[PDB]
């Protein structure tokens, strides 16, 4: 009937401190619904693991190269490549390498994600290892992975419109799903946006957790979001990494951007980080 | 004698950071301001939400709810110490100078982490009193950023896209919200391949531009008089407000854009 996606493993990364909360229901459900369809799926629960979310030299568990004047950018680069990285960050980094499908559960908090799963970015995603300034976006190291931002908030749908007091939900997403995630080479999937979750009544949030595990059915089959592919641009610093002469005069006369961030002066292509176009 | 609070994010004393603090105190000091600071490494801050910021009895410990439960805690003074200590010293403040480097396209965990445990309801926000209304309206802040990549990658037709997408964020969300006014952010590109004379300069500008930030006008968010403020209306935008607007070729903002062009630098330069 469904003889697929036995070879495919996921992970699921969740910052919420409450096994009694919405957020940790999403992370049962989606492991329940993706095990039944035959994937693999390894964990990691940021406040259950207590993991530390703060970048330091104690990371770097060798010598360091220069510890007169520190920069964790390089040193911990050095580190990757010769092996005396901290060991929690090296359990995580063994897991994302075996992860075809990343999916990230948290709250919505003061419009970006929890402390705790920023600094998560900041000690695993390690030159290298997740980027390098060769292959950035399309042609980063995670380019054969998909991720996908499962959010819930507080606030309703209506303010985060076009026309809500706080503004567009889609400039929000943007410097995690491009800034983060693409840039690593992640296909970017359509978010899941859970609004009002304190409000919501009950039978409404089983719907939400149906139709979560309906989605992830079939998850990998999906379109990703457009972001501007590398090609568009001259990625060498005498160009300034500024988009090729060519693509500036075959986009000077439409009318939208080619993106959130690449929007050109001109409008924003509606739902760009919400929605995929085919 | 007005005085200033000064956020720093970084763990090492030799960075351009960390000089960048010190001109700041520095220049503020001369010219007779009181200046406190909040070196989060240095303090060994701990960033992270939890029970332990409640030292009171939970309302309700099966069911937690850390919104909930730090907002009567503020109330009825059963808060962690750490947290308090914090919020004196913004109570206090009249300008509050936020210094970090960007990272991944937003602030380092420990600031986000101070922002979650020292901006609790009704202390730095409620409902009634969101945007321009907020509690720290008689406020001033600023963001001094270094990034390690040139600002031509943060142009609008750079690799990484428009810097005022990245910044909206953090000023409109974090700042604004709560009330202050933000002034135009000190912005230190390319930091990593700028040699030593190169920087004492930007110091000294930085230095010169203090002398007179209080004066300084701020930055453009729509104001909160432009919507329908209840639960009813969705906090959308006025009928009337939206009549007006229709014709328009620029939105208000970065996050008001309202499927036009956003105003250039809306949240770079003030007008
Ligand atoms: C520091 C901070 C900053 C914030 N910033 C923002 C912001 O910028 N924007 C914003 O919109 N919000 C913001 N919030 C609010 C926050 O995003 C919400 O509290 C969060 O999304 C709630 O999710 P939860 O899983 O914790 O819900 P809970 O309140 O724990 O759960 C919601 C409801 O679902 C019920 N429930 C739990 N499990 C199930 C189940 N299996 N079946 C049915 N019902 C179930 C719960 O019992 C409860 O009634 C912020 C909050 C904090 C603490
Ligand atoms: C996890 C992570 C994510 C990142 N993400 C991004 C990103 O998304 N975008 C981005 O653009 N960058 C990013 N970066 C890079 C980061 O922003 C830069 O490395 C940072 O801006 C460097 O600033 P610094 O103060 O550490 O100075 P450094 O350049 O690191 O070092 C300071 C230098 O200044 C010198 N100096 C200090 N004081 C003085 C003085 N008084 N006079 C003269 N010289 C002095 C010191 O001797 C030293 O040589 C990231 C880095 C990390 C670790
Ligand atoms: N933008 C931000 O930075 C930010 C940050 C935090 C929260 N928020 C806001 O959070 C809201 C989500 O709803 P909420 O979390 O405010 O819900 P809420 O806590 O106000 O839920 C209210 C319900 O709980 C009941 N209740 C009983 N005792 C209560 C108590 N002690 N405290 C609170 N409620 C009690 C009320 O009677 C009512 O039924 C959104 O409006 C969102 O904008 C925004
Ligand atoms: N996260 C990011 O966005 C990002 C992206 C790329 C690189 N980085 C980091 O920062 C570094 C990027 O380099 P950078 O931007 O600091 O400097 P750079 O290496 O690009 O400096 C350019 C060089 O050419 C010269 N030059 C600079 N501008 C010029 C111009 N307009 N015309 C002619 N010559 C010019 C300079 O003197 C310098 O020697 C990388 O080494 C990496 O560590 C971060």
């Amino acid at each position: 009937a469904a003889a697929a996606m036995v070879g495919r493993r996921a992970l699921i990364v969740l910052a919420h401190s409450e096994r009694t909360s919405f957020n940790y229901a999403m992370k049962e459900a989606a492991a329940a619904a993706l095990k039944k369809k035959g994937w693999e799926v390894v964990e990691s629960d940021l406040y259950a693991m207590n993991f530390n979310p703060i970048i330091s030299r104690k990371d770097i568990t060798g010598k360091l190269k220069d510890p007169a004047n520190f920069q964790y950018p390089a040193e911990s680069v050095l580190a990757y490549k010769e092996g005396h990285l901290s060991p929690d960050i090296v359990a995580e980094q063994k897991k994302l390498e075996a992860a075809d499908l990343v999916i990230f559960q948290f709250p919505l908090q003061w419009f970006g994600v929890p402390a705790i799963l920023k600094g998560w970015f900041e000690r695993v995603f390690i030159g290298e290892f997740a980027y390098t300034y060769a292959a950035m976006y399309d042609k980063g190291p995670f380019r054969s992975k998909k991720a996908v931002l499962s959010i819930t908030t507080g606030g309703s749908g209506s303010m985060y419109s076009l026309q809500g007091i706080h503004g567009d939900m889609n400039v929000i997403l943007w410097p995690i799903q491009s800034g983060i995630l693409h840039f690593c080479g992640f296909q970017v999937l359509e978010p899941q946006l859970t609004y009002s979750i304190g409000h919501t009544p009950a039978d409404a949030r089983i719907q939400i957790l149906e139709g979560w595990k309906k989605r992830l059915e079939n998850i990998w089959d999906e379109t990703p979001l457009y972001f501007a592919p590398s090609s568009l641009f001259d990625l060498n610093f005498q160009a300034g990494f500024l988009m090729k002469k060519e693509v500036q005069d075959e986009e000077k006369n439409k009318k939208f951007g080619l993106s959130v961030g690449h929007h050109l002066g001109k409008s924003i292509p509606t739902d760009n980080q919400i929605k995929a176009r085919k």
